[PDB]
């Protein structure tokens, strides 16, 4: 009986990789009818999915690039317990091994990453892992250094989990309405099916410290040319991240962009917020697919 996507479609249904665990990714892909300028990698958060991509996708396959996501593990339509990962390795891992295959059937193309949030975060690493081989990375509100408030009161709950034996222990659920001023945004998020707005495992949590952590180590080794767009009302990435990845990463083409009042997730913001991080996305990407 086929292997089937935790909604009970049929993995040979569906665009998938199978990662090194043997685990299904549903994949997604957005290529122009001309000859692509460059691949670029859309690397989505923590409990989300690689369908909310959809608008800035296909603008960027506007602009001839060969956009290419999947689901992380965990998350979506692809396999895995929901929001729980072996190691936050793991998804970076994964993003490496969509990139190798995806520049094996496409040669030659320069390679960009986007990433959002906690999939901004596996963006810096995985960049890290591979220095001088992406064109450039876009960041949107990447995690880079949590709410310090947040952070702490988690760290509590971490020390249960990491001193004892709790395998089901979680965090209460964040506040969508919290990480984005437009009201219609935050109730398609909460209306998506794919969605986890569940409370937190501790257990994943744990996790994402860990990419908190691995990031700081990666970012005075950092070289790959960035775009980073922050909100300075984020209450889940602290902007001090920004400011941090701006001064730390040795990076020599480094832009940030502060939206005043901002939210969090600014590519679903107010429309004028979301207008400009999609102008400003497609005019650096222009100039460095030229
Ligand atoms: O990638 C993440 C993301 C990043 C970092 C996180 N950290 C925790 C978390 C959860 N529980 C306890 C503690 C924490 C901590 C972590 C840091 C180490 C422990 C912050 C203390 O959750 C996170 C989630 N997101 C992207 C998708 N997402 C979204 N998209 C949305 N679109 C709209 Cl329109 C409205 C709303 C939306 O929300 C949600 C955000």
């Amino acid at each position: 009986s086929p292997r089937r996507t935790p909604q009970s479609i049929p993995y040979q249904d569906l665009p998938h990789l199978v990662n090194a665990d043997g685990q299904y990714l549903f994949c997604r892909y957005w290529a122009p009818t001309g000859t692509p300028k460059a691949l670029i990698f859309v690397s989505h958060g923590a409990g989300e999915h690689s369908g909310r991509y959809e608008e800035l996708a296909r603008m960027l396959m506007g602009l001839d690039l060969l956009v290419f996501a999947h689901d992380h593990v965990g998350h979506g339509q692809s396999e895995g317990e929901r929001m729980v990962v072996s190691d936050f390795h793991v998804f970076v891992r994964d993003v490496l091994q969509h990139v190798d295959s995806m520049q094996k059937d496409y040669p030659g193309l320069p390679v960009f990453l986007l990433g959002h949030s906690m999939g901004g975060a596996i963006a810096i690493l995985t960049a890290a892992e591979r220095p001088g081989h992406f064109a450039g990375m876009v960041l949107i509100s990447p995690l880079v250094l949590a709410n310090p408030e947040s952070a702490t009161t988690f760290k509590v709950l971490a020390a249960k989990v990491l001193n004892s034996v709790l395998p089901n222990l979680s965090s209460g659920p964040i506040d969508s309405s919290v990480l984005s001023r437009n009201k219609t945004e935050v109730d398609i998020y909460n209306s998506d099916p794919l969605i986890c707005r569940a409370g937190l495992k501790v257990c994943f949590g744990i996790q994402l410290l860990n990419a908190v952590s691995r990031v700081e180590r990666a970012l005075p080794k950092l070289t790959v040319p960035f775009l980073l767009l922050q909100g300075s009302a984020d209450r889940l990435c602290d902007s001090k991240g920004a400011y941090l990845l701006m001064e730390l990463a040795k990076s020599q083409d480094k832009t940030l962009k502060i939206y005043e009042g901002a939210y969090h997730v600014l590519h679903k913001e107010l429309p004028e917020v979301t207008n400009s991080v999609f102008h400003e996305i497609n005019m650096w990407v222009s100039q460095r697919t030229a």
